[PDB]
């Protein structure tokens, strides 16, 4: 069963100002998605410390990079304290929309996209390289969902009973076809090196076969 949902009007305006603006410096979306697992597992955590059932459902911090040139995907997964129904539909929702009133009036004032992370929006920097992006997650006492979106002012969930992941996020980017340099393990290296050298959880980019 696909539920369909209508983005708030201002989420459904930022998703256009990303996917319209011309801006090259595309590569930020990485490591605004790194910023994004680094935050879910900071507080999967904190939880931890003092409910260790908590790590019942994986007891591995990090993060994992994974370039399939034949899918043309480049998947972010997690192992972070994962999102619920209510975060899908409702909780992330309330957030964007004052993200992304806060991100508009900075951009009038000289920001830039590159500053989207700072008003909590920075998942949606997916859409600078990504045509569709695909969220399988799982939260303790919740049931694992597919979240999906293309733009163009919907999104849907789903219970997932594809392959069970434990806990976490798993962000699928199906990139963009003039997109398909952040595939490329150089480029990869490069955009971690670059962006992403203090988190403090382990990242493997994975090789491709
Ligand atoms: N403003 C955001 N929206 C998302 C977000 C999202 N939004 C559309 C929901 O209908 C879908 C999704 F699958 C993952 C996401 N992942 C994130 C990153 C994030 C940030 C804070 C959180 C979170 C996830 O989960 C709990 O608190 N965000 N941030």
């Amino acid at each position: 069963e696909v539920e369909t949902f209508a983005f708030q009007a201002e989420i459904a305006q930022l998703m256009s100002l990303i996917i319209n603006t011309f801006y090259s410096n595309k590569e930020i979306f990485l490591r605004e998605l790194i910023s994004n697992s680094s935050d879910a597992l900071d507080k999967i955590r904190y939880e931890s410390l003092t409910d260790p059932s908590k790590l019942d459902s994986g007891k591995e911090l990090h993060i994992n990079l994974i370039p399939n040139k034949q899918d043309r995907t480049l998947t972010i997964v997690d192992t972070g304290i994962g999102m619920t129904k209510a975060d899908l539909i409702n909780n992330l929702g309330t957030i964007a929309k004052s993200g992304t009133k806060a991100f508009m009036e900075a951009l009038q004032a000289g920001a830039d996209i590159s500053m989207i992370g700072q008003f909590g929006v920075g998942f949606y920097s997916a859409y600078l390289v990504a045509e569709k992006v695909t969220v399988i997650t799982k939260h303790n006492d919740d049931e694992q969902y597919a979240w999906e979106s293309s733009a163009g002012g919907s999104f849907t969930v789903r219970t997932d009973t594809g392959e069970p992941m434990g806990r976490g996020t798993k962000v699928i980017l199906h990139l963009k076809e003039d997109q398909t340099e952040y595939l490329e393990e150089r480029r990869i290296k490069e955009i971690v090196k670059k962006h992403s050298q203090f988190i403090g959880y382990p990242i493997t980019l994975f090789v491709e076969k």
